[PDB]
């Protein structure tokens, strides 16, 4: 294949596309044996060069790896997301979707097929693994073979066009929750609110519309709520039809957050919108409600975080405004006006890729574990492993070393009824001097003391979005 | 798994252990579109931890990688060569078998068993891909698949314990020549020469004995003759029962070179055994005829060439003395005494790995490739390819900079009939810097221009032994 000489495509960022099985890892320290299931995560890998010879990381075709951790050992297995989208073009040997979020640019052959490239998320829910894409609906696999079903639109019940990456387990119900933006076509107002049953059934749709079309990439959710932070991170046709990137940041627009009831019987009146001065936001740690008040824990920037989707009115990125900090937004059910009770930053500490233990999905919770960048360590980045205790206000601190960086961390629980937190923390390191990756397996509410073991992979993973624990008996492997 | 913290297993050598399938690899330049065909390779590769807890490099189980090129593209499929060895471990979960050529450190659970890892080559005869290890029966895979059929002992007609893993193809019959030492038991004076139809089946294994057991590891072959060089490398169960490597050098013995007839009548009384001074050489370029004459050209050095198989009054190793360089042993059949015709250095350039146009077996012939050490090169190492013209003397040199290395070449005919070096050559180099390997074609008799394509493939190969290219039509891949 020859692939363009741009920074998309080189270096840490050379397409990898490899697909292969490796048991028994060589390994340092010791794999808990309390451990028996598997860690799947996703990183966007271009199957084909792009038609337009240049292409940005959020469009990559997902592949899928899954750490399977047994008997003191970890394994791995890593496979495509078999898209309909990476079906035609390997059948076609060519790249026939074009760039990002940007149907006019396919190839004529395409036109009306889902763009998914299952990128973001590789989720285990219903005995299914879920390999996701905002754009569409979810595409599903069988996580113990990594074969690809298809898309999941639940028997037709479904008619929203898309669903999201960032579903929710709700902890009372076992319900998925999960919405989808853009849904009625591109660029569109409509919004659809699911719940899926524990068996795979989808429960409900709910339709309603936002105050304007922009990235609606992830919410919260509570027991009685849809919390749904709206970000101006905006696109357009007319966006499209010039050629510039499907979403740009326009920072004279207001934030919103809207409180929508989790009720198949919704209407447009029943949503409260709260308005708030212009800011960047993205994903969700945690929201839970406290009387007529609900919460939700951000990473919170001053500006746009995405320099790929640039300021609308030509405005060059500002790094310094794309840092984020944990904030906590609180809006009242019982407040007379639109504006906010409040909004409180958490912790100094900058990061991303916030993650909670998901038992506490939408409930008051005391710990939170996130990507950190920390600016005064050596580099010779997300350099360090994060975690805030809200009941104390303590925080810990891991460094990767001035050669490495960090992925995404998934909290495993030790048990069904442990209490919040006590179980582990695995995540990918980048050993960028190696050229290659480690697993990272860390006692959850120990971190500064380092991993107790450390799992090397002989080749490098990509960049990657988001990942999942899965126990063995919700994935049809060994008990 | 635990692997030791000792050379044979970090840095490069750290295990690896993948299977993978990679279709179009990300390449530069431009792949011939004449080509159609896979060139396999070997690396030893350990599936397991070693029992005693160290082990040397020649004892790694045999990973086969096979780089399939059709239609300008690039494809990897790698797996391992499934020895009963690799099946009884995988099958324990973990290491049965111990040190090297040494059964006295097996687990009892395997005394008698097959000790091969199969990892020295992989060569495809009779549309099978062979995966070979001199101290057993060949293994035989499917090249298509490159699943593992098992041990090729010849419907039982082959009662020797070994074969060879560096058999020739002679050009005039078709047939494989082959040998196989150590033919009755370990240590033993037997040897074997085995002769195998195109078709797969064996025609004549006949019996002889050497001057000495050694390592009789390559070999020539004439039309009308096996080629046996007797080098002390020499190894015995005493060596073995005081816990020392296999083989050790021994500087006061003399070298032998015997002419066995190539024959299934042949007895001990037909063979001539010519005596020279004590030196090293491992692997043969080609031999051939000239009247009553035989040629054989060999890298010859002054001394041992294998550091972990010491010299046995215990000096230490002579890095200067293990330089070799492609030298012509001549000896006349006709001659009244056992002293060789001629010792004839062909090249000043110090080199291992060499390699012909494989069409020339046992016939005079104008090209020889190598890989050379160039020692006034910056390394920032076997680091460059070397052609030789025996023609006209002429010598061609390819550095490939001053952080990498380079493995085995392979010659590829442009055809059937086509002259002599008509064809390309290919080589994996280790990208050291990088942590990774490429693959190099070079049009073969214009190599100083450098590859003409470059297939990057995104994770480090191992050290490699040898290997062979087969057009497509002689390993059930797509015409
Ligand atoms: C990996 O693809 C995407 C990632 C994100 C946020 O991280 C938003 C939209 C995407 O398409
Ligand atoms: C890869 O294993 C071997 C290699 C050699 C010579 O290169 C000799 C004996 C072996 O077992
Ligand atoms: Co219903
Ligand atoms: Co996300
Ligand atoms: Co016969
Ligand atoms: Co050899
Ligand atoms: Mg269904
Ligand atoms: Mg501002
Ligand atoms: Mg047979
Ligand atoms: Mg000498």
């Amino acid at each position: 294949a020859h692939f363009p000489d741009t920074p998309a495509f080189t270096g840490f960022n050379a397409p990898s596309r490899i697909e292969c099985d490796i048991p028994n890892l060589v390994h340092e320290g010791t794999i808990p044996p309390e451990l028996n299931g598997a860690f799947f995560r996703v990183q966007p890998d271009p199957q084909f060069p792009p038609r337009l010879g240049d292409d940005i990381s959020f469009n990559g075709d997902g592949m899928i790896t899954r750490f399977h951790i047994h008997d003191g050992q970890c394994d791995i297995k890593q496979r495509w997301a078999k898209t309909n989208k990476w079906k035609l073009e390997n059948a076609a040997g060519k790249a026939l979707f074009g760039s990002y979020r940007n149907p006019l640019t396919d190839d004529e052959s395409v036109k009306g097929e889902y763009r998914s490239t299952a990128n973001t998320n590789a989720f285990v829910f219903a005995g299914k693994l879920w390999a996701m894409k905002e754009d569409s609906p979810s595409l599903t696999m069988d996580p113990a073979t990594m074969e690809t079903f298809g898309f999941e639109k639940f028997g037709g019940k479904m008619t929203g066009q898309t669903f999201t990456a960032h579903p929710k387990v709700d902890p009372l119900t076992g319900n998925m929750v999960a919405i989808g933006y853009a849904a009625s076509g591109l660029c569109t107002d409509d919004v659809c609110l699911y719940e899926i049953s524990p068996d795979g059934e989808l429960i409900y749709e709910a339709w309603f519309k936002v105050p304007y079309y922009c990235m609606m990439h992830d919410f919260g959710v509570t027991k009685d709520y849809l919390v749904l932070h709206i970000v101006p991170s905006i696109g357009s046709w007319d966006r499209l039809e010039k050629g510039l990137p499907h979403f740009g940041f326009d920072t004279t627009l207001p934030v919103y957050l809207g409180i929508i009831p989790r009720r198949a019987d919704l209407k447009q009146e029943d949503i409260r919108w709260f308005k708030r001065e212009n800011c960047f936001a993205s994903h969700v740690m945690n929201a839970f409600q406290e009387g007529t008040k609900v919460h939700v824990d951000v990473p919170e920037a001053e500006n746009n975080m995405f320099p790929f989707f640039p300021d609308v009115h030509g405005a060059p990125f500002n790094p310094q405004q794309a840092m984020s900090r944990l904030t906590r937004w609180t809006v009242d059910m019982a407040s007379n006006s639109d504006e906010f009770d409040s909004v409180t930053r958490l912790t100094e500490t900058a990061g991303e890729f916030p993650r909670i233990d998901d038992r506490m999905t939408g409930l008051p919770y005391r710990y939170g574990w996130m990507l950190e960048m920390d600016m005064k360590r050596p580099v010779e980045l997300m350099n360090c492993l994060f975690l805030k205790d809200h009941q104390t206000g303590a925080e810990q601190h891991w460094w990767c070393g001035p050669t490495s960086s960090l992925q995404e961390p998934a909290f495993i629980p030790r048990s069904k009824d442990a209490p919040e937190g006590d179980g582990w923390i695995v995540q990918v390191c980048n050993r960028l001097a190696d050229h290659k990756s480690d697993l990272l397996i860390f006692e959850a509410l120990d971190i500064e003391k380092g991993p107790v073991a450390t799992v090397h992979l002989p080749f490098a993973l990509r960049f990657g979005l988001h990942g999942n624990w899965a126990n063995a008996e919700e994935i049809g492997l060994a008990a």
